[PDB]
């Protein structure tokens, strides 16, 4: 039938997401009032909240995004990930946000932010829309942070579950018949 | 020293995309209801809007991605582009819906549309943001448009001058000092 | 994490046969180079090598091909079911240049379903080359699923556990300068 | 008469009907006959210094590809292969040797011995980008052989491994090397008739 027919509860509402996004989206532009960084997505979850972040950030700034997959076992032990598509631009010199829906384990995201200083980024700093600072396998801290979640089974603002949900306006959780 | 301090005029307001936004959805919601299509972008442009547009669609759907680039002569006369990130997902079968900013000469649409087709689409439909049916070089008829303009000659809401100005959240026309 | 034993052992170890010898590989690379250059006489062609296993060949065709023409790769992989049965896959590398009025020339180790290789000939002709034709080393056309006739061919195959000269068996043996049968104990 | 056009950011190429390769030559630098003496004792080499390990030989297209073909079927060893393609940032990519990732290795590189495949080295710049790409992600070990050196048009510290020839002030192509897309697939390496480039 309709979507909200599987989510057994909203965990963080449209409403609350939209403030919060204006929030960070102010504070991100003061922190780089004088130098147009290169805010980064990777995707696919990322792109909701990048979109509405970023619209919400009043400075100049270029963006653009990231496709990688898995190697199978050095993904989940170093986070080395395939590069699928890399940047449009050069790292050099630059600012880099990255912009996240969600850390968990923090292996893929730490990996490409090692890449980025050894690309030799002036400055690397991540804004992510929910953290799970309980699944990290590295110590891997967001500088911006939406939401700190107990853990990262929902849907929603970016995050699937089987390529779909990603469309909804807010964070929910499944009904378990959905998934098991 | 801000982006609002280049643009000359603002032609379409974060408001009437909104408005534009919710009904464009509420209408792709219901031409979908019965099936799951996927919904590609078409990297860096459609993503602002993608977001927005598909987090007012209350159906059941896949987000996927494309990032092309030109290949100089063939791109222009024909639309042929070359593939950077090719579909997460198979299309054989699928019902296609391309997200776009802007469709101005429609070349390289029209060879993506073509290339959906050969690939065996169910069907293949566009919704764009922008039209400019007067730029056509290739008969490229929208689904779906918000708003028709006359020139591309515009920044904001995922459209660049020299990759900045995307994250504004409103369609305008760049002051004349900005671009010479 | 991972120990590696090889101790004296040498590839040729693990081949029952040769079934295609250096030196029977390159008569037949000179033959084909020579056809494919009188052939291609009027025109520059953009030759194409779906990686990894048609590099060797390639290598040694193009080498023996006394005409103008230009080089390109793509690689592709796997989407699990419209592949089995279309032919599609993703393209994870495309070509460097377009493919619009170009006479292209895709070289193949060995071409047995002919699904993949269907898929990637159409895109060509939907992209408007001017002509798509293929060379394959090795041909098993016993194993079609879709027509698919290549318009020069160095060796019929029908053979399983085929190695070497750019084919593998588990990533490994694409080095061998022939083509051999793998030992059942090998692979058991 | 014939012709086309490629990327790029497009150039047009006009050929008459009877113009050959050779005749654009004005003297063979290194016959054929003198590469594949050279293939057959680096192979050994490279054979005999991983007979402990499978390595992961990867070799930059498009230029590589005949000298990795060539040298890897002298190397009597078990070994996987593996290609990477790259493009230009521009300037940037000019004067810090960082490239544009378009094809990354199909397999992981942590732990592994890896052996990039050259076809020439000069600058050195995106080579040395790329081997310490590699060591950022934890290669156990990354060597170089390449065909051609020009060790004195370097702009970074890079030394080859293994290297066939060193060459010398000359305009080479053939055997994967270019000008303007053409002439790679010499089987020598070629001196071009300044006529050709200007
Ligand atoms: O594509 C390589 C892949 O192919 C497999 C399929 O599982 O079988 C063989 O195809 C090889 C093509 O390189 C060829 O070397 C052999 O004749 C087949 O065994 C698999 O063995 C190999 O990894
Ligand atoms: O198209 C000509 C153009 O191609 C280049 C880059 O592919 O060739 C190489 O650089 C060397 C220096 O000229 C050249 O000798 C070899 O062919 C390639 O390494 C570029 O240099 C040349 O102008
Ligand atoms: O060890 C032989 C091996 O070394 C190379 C460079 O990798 O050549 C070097 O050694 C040669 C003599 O052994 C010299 O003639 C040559 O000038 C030097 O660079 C390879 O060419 C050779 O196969």
């Amino acid at each position: 039938a309709m979507m909200n027919q599987d989510i057994e509860k909203v965990l963080i509402s449209e409403e609350q997401i939209q403030e919060k996004v204006l929030e960070l989206g102010a504070i991100i532009a003061e922190d780089y009032k004088n130098t147009v960084p290169l805010a980064i997505g990777v995707l696919k979850g990322a792109m909701p909240f990048m979109a509405d972040l970023l619209k919400r950030t009043d400075t100049y700034l270029e963006m653009d995004f990231m496709a990688v997959s898995s190697y199978g076992h050095s993904t989940v032990s170093t986070g080395e990930v395939k590069i699928l598509k890399d940047l449009d631009t050069s790292v050099e010199g630059r600012d880099i946000l990255i912009v996240e829906d969600i850390i968990d384990s923090g292996l893929t995201l730490s990996y490409l932010v090692d890449l980025f200083k050894y690309r030799k980024a002036k400055s690397v700093k991540i804004v992510t829309l929910l953290d799970k600072p309980t699944g990290r396998k590295v110590d891997l801290k967001a500088d911006y942070v939406g939401f700190t979640v107990p853990h990262e089974f929902v849907v929603g603002y970016g995050l699937d579950y089987k390529e779909q949900y990603r469309n909804l306006p807010y964070v929910g959780v499944l009904k378990p018949s959905v998934y098991s």
